[PDB]
């Protein structure tokens, strides 16, 4: 019944180091050590289409949400980057580490491994930091708590890091000082990253630590 | 494993715009407050708790069909209109809202618009003003602008009939110069008018006409 319908397809899909949502960090561009590839499917795979992206530093992503929701609880959906919306489309800023034909090299990245990519184009600051936006309803996030890393931890990091050929221990580091769960002294929690699960708890309100990293 | 999955997507809105074609929409809209226009929603995006807490958002990110339809050269190296996927992006000033209808300001959406998703602007996620970016994407440089008598006067009478910023939104287009030799006269629609402007000097244009009605 609606009066227009339009089909899109994935050009490409995401590999990334994020299995959750919870652990994604609300300020990805602080997370560098964040890094996955945008893998792109043909007709888009030849180097021809990113022809132009070796003088940009960062591009927009179009996504799919892994999905008729109007109210978050209790805000608007339009008031919201909530990820069940209409027409289950999300966006993303991330920085272009670098390309090859079929593939985009990113960093700081806050996409699912698996998430469909609709569409790439140039950050542009001129037109997309405006400065005078102003926003009361996101809270900016809080400043970033200190973790510390128990020895044996610190070996598994490296260990899988170097399995990996990702900076597995900077990347603990960044998506733990952002608060990665849903807080309680002893509990020992637990998030996944690329193929490993890391565990770890807070033994101060405002300390976490590294308990083991196991892969 | 082979088959490219799909999925439909509709409007939930359309936008009403000053802008009724192509040529002279500025390519730095947020320096173009007067280019304004409104997105009337459609049911159920409707209805007013669709909305609540926009009061305290400035700008909204539009995702929309680029509606009038190649792999700065590759595609995924611009901001061209015709991308794979068909779906633009734009951030634009919201001025206020109501049930049903947003009104907005700095847009460069054309005239029937259909739009797919609002946002928030978000400025601590949003805003990466360090970025780098190729020259195909510097701002436009800006070209002096000056009026006739005739056309200062029928900017005006025709801004008091339609009641839109008509003189302001014409000066902040031109100014972003559209590009010329002086014999030739360009024009472009703006709401229900049509506008008649010419390049007397390189660095120069000069506003001759304001029709319609």
């Amino acid at each position: 019944f609606e009066l227009m319908t339009h089909s899109v397809s994935p050009i490409g899909y995401i590999r990334s180091c994020f299995m959750e949502k919870f652990a994604i960090p609300r300020q990805p561009l602080l997370a560098p050590a964040a890094r996955g590839t945008l893998e792109l499917l043909p007709p888009f795979d030849q180097v021809e289409a990113l022809e132009g992206l070796e003088q940009v530093s960062h591009v927009w992503l179009l996504f799919l949400f892994h999905q008729k929701p109007r109210l978050k609880v209790s805000l608007g959906v339009f008031a919201t980057r909530a990820t069940h919306r209409p027409n289950g489309i999300g966006q993303s800023v991330v920085r272009l580490e670098g390309f090859e034909a079929g593939r985009l090299w990113l960093s700081g990245i806050d996409l699912l491994d698996g998430t469909p990519v609709l569409d790439i184009k140039p950050y542009v600051p001129y037109a997309d930091a405006v400065a005078d936006a102003r926003n009361g309803i996101a809270d900016a996030p809080p400043p970033g708590i200190a973790v510390e890393w128990s020895e044996q931890a610190r070996r598994q990091a490296h260990e899988h890091g170097q399995r990996l050929r990702q900076p597995v221990a900077e990347l603990i580091e960044q998506c733990l000082a952002q608060d990665p769960r849903p807080p309680e002294p002893g509990r020992r929690y637990g998030v996944r990253l690329w193929d490993l699960d890391v565990h770890w708890h807070y033994p101060r309100p405002d300390l976490i630590r590294v308990l083991d990293v196991a892969g």
